[PDB]
């Protein structure tokens, strides 16, 4: 399994006065996937 | 009678960049009640 980055988590801040409020905000971007199915298993439960 | 404040008077000022324009608010907090019955009193009409 392999994993592709493009940015990092980071924090910002902003005021709103037609509400009278506050905003806090995070974020990143990823993307996920598989390589080699030869290298995986599972151990489950027999059939009732 | 009495009074009671939480926040007094404020003033504060935005700039709008949609609309091109400024904005101006003021604003308190406050709550009103009575105290002493002994000292108080009315003059009203006779019925009919």
């Amino acid at each position: 399994v392999g994993t592709v980055k493009l940015r990092d988590l980071a924090l910002e801040r902003d005021r709103d006065v037609d509400a009278q409020g506050d905003l806090i905000v995070g974020k990143y971007a990823m993307g996920h996937g598989g390589l080699r199915p030869e290298a995986a298993g599972a151990l489950v439960f027999s059939p009732a």
